[PDB]
């Protein structure tokens, strides 16, 4: 359905990137292919490939640029602004993607990374702006290298990581790496602690677009975390490119207050999460209940991580199989629509090379997808956290509110919506998010029905 039809042009509608740095996107469009892409306006430095949809080039001069697109296909044309802020933040909307964790563990490799990069061109993920393909740990060798450097393991990246880099750029696509502020990674390789800025500069060579830099076996101090943090945070922002900064010291120092001081652009507020919806530790509820009153954190640039998706995985995995029972469908579903609703970042944990129709339905629902990537970037409040239910509200650009309700528990639930519910409602106009479909329920409000698990998605204005 996403190659089908007139041209779309998917959100994000507006991108940030450092001054005087390497400049990729790929415009994410839907419809029917052959597409030919036009950019009018293009600042200085950037240059549209009219038959690829991918802008690149260099920005120098900081600034907000206002660029008119233009998507042509045998059956029409979509024409959209793209807003491109060269500045001093990264992640103007939250980071999608792709991350080897979840599923992969310490089973990954070169024919990994390019497959799920095809995939992702090939399945309708690209097109609907999941740009980030991450490395997780175990990349690198056990020990540093006697010159100083941390070793890529080459039974795994025989070519390299820049090769892998290469690769995923001439596609749009985004390459995130993994470290520690320590000697040992939790897996037991390479980190870098002491070594930041020859670490910053190898991954700046190797065309490294995102660095999850983890805690493992550092000590449990505030001030000596925030060190540490910084000593990378600066090390990133010396070299020659846009590294987005993903900071993962599992919560345990309100990184929300700390983070972005440090020149973070996304800290993980949890422990691992796990492929379970309530308590590879961490169940779903579990998170919204530590995410929810995080939301004055977010905004865009910076962003609260409740960890990546594990849409899709079914119990299925060389990383968290041991400790995780498996979801419903309705359950996998709630889990990314409170992620959207979240300004979460869309991180997925499955292997995106095959998946069912019911996962696609889920990370391809256009709709949530527009909701996270929304350029407000305010993550939803928990307005009411009942016994049995939430209702989450995200106010959007355009004026409306999304409006989430959420069955926590496993039988079915009511939910009364009216416009008392939360401050500003207004339900004149409805459209449900995850039937694709206007509500013709009275304006006046009415009984929300939610089955065990369900969490129904609304937009009203």
């Amino acid at each position: 359905a996403i190659f089908e039809g007139k041209p779309c042009i998917n959100p994000p509608h507006v991108v940030g990137n450092y001054p005087a740095t390497p400049f990729l996107f790929y415009i994410p469009t839907s419809g029917e292919r052959p597409i030919k892409w036009h950019a009018e306006n293009l600042p200085k430095g950037l240059k549209l490939d009219k038959e690829t949809g991918i802008i690149k080039g260099k920005v120098v001069e900081k600034g907000t640029y206002k660029v008119m697109l233009k998507a042509e296909n045998a059956l029409g044309t979509d024409t959209q602004e793209l807003l491109i802020n060269i500045g001093d933040e990264l992640l103007l909307t939250p980071p999608m993607g792709w991350n080897s964790w979840n599923t992969f563990g310490r089973h990954l490799t070169e024919e990994l990374l390019l497959q799920t990069a095809d995939a992702m061109v090939e399945n309708g993920m690209r097109d609907l702006g999941y740009a980030y393909i991450n490395i997780d740990d175990f990349w690198q060798l056990p020990e540093r290298g006697a010159d100083g450097h941390i070793q890529i393991d080459k039974t795994k990246f025989p070519r390299g990581i820049k090769y892998v880099a290469d690769y995923l750029h001439e596609r749009g696509f985004k390459l995130g790496i993994y470290s520690d502020a320590a000697d040992k990674t939790c897996g037991g390789v390479c980190g870098s602690y002491g070594y930041e800025e020859i670490d910053a500069r190898d991954f700046a060579s190797w065309g490294v677009d995102l660095l999850k830099y983890d805690y493992c076996n550092a000590p449990a101090g505030r001030v000596e975390a925030m060190e540490r943090y910084e000593k990378m945070g600066r090390a990133l922002r010396a070299t020659d490119r846009s590294i987005v900064f993903s900071i993962c010291e599992w919560g345990q120092r309100e990184p929300w207050k700390w983070a972005k001081k440090v020149g973070g652009h996304l800290w993980r507020v949890s422990g691992d999460i796990g492929d379970l919806w309530n308590r590879g530790l961490r169940g779903i509820l579990n998170i919204l209940e530590i995410n929810a009153p995080l939301s004055e954190y977010a905004r865009p640039g910076g962003w609260n991580d409740p960890d990546m998706l594990v849409v899709g995985i079914g119990g299925k995995s060389k990383s968290i199989g041991y400790e995780s029972e498996g979801c419903t469908n309705e359950q996998y579903q709630s889990h990314f629509a409170l992620w959207c609703m979240m300004a979460s970042p869309l991180l997925c944990g499955n292997d995106v090379r095959q998946m069912n129709d019911s996962t696609l339905q889920i990370l391809l629902n256009k709709d949530l997808i527009a909701i996270n990537q929304d350029p407000l970037g305010i993550q939803a409040e928990r307005a009411i956290r009942a016994d049995h239910y939430d209702v989450w509200v995200k106010p959007l650009s355009d004026g409306s509110k999304a409006i989430a309700c959420l069955n926590r528990i496993s039988g079915p639930v009511d939910v009364e919506l009216n416009v008392k519910t939360v401050e500003g409602l207004s339900l004149d106009r409805v459209y449900d998010v995850i039937e694709g479909s206007l509500v013709a329920e009275a304006s006046t409000g009415w009984v929300v029905k939610l089955a065990p698990g369900e969490c129904k998605v609304f937009i009203c204005k």
